[PDB]
């Protein structure tokens, strides 16, 4: 048993609700919260930029930090950093961003990085403003994720959308 309410289950270990992960964040206060990062670790916008912003940009300090020393992440990588005032750790994953050119293949790649926490509060991954079909991206999820995925899609409208569509 853990604290996540409201989400509807789709399989066996991914559940998924219409609600803000900032807030989602906030009142839960998860093990592990995923942030849609790009390779440079600017939470410009989205998710990073929401996700940022409630931190009042310590997560952008760390990550900066974290760049300084270890480099650019891969597209389909991620790593481990604080989660600051929203969770223990964030999980920083690089899903393509189909609106910079890059390889929709590497989703599947991007979702395996959810395999290394036991529960984790994700959006969805390459959706919204990264410019993949976000059914493609949920489908990805449920056949690739073998762990506990909290999603937490913003669109109230994309939310309905992915529930009606879902096989
Ligand atoms: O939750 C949503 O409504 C769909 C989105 C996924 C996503 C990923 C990165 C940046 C913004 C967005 S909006």
């Amino acid at each position: 048993v853990n604290s996540f309410s409201g989400y509807l289950k789709l399989t066996d270990n991914v559940y998924i609700k219409n609600a803000d992960i900032v807030e989602e964040a906030k009142k839960v206060k998860p093990t592990v919260v995923v942030n849609a990062a790009n390779v440079y670790l600017k939470h410009g916008g989205g998710v990073a930029g929401a996700l940022n912003k409630a931190t009042n940009n310590a997560m952008q300090v760390e990550s900066d930090d974290y760049i300084a020393t270890n480099g650019p992440l891969k597209v389909g990588g991620s790593c481990v950093l604080s989660g600051h005032n929203l969770a223990k750790h964030c999980l920083h994953v690089v899903g393509p961003n189909v609106n910079k050119g890059e390889d929709i293949q590497l989703l599947k790649s991007a979702y395996e990085n959810f395999n290394q926490h036991e529960v984790l509060l994700a959006p969805l991954l390459s959706a919204g403003i990264f410019g993949a079909d976000p059914i493609h991206s949920l489908r990805v999820c449920v056949d690739t994720v073998r762990t506990n995925v909290y999603l937490a899609v913003f669109d109230k409208n994309l939310y309905d959308k992915l529930v009606s569509s879902f096989l």
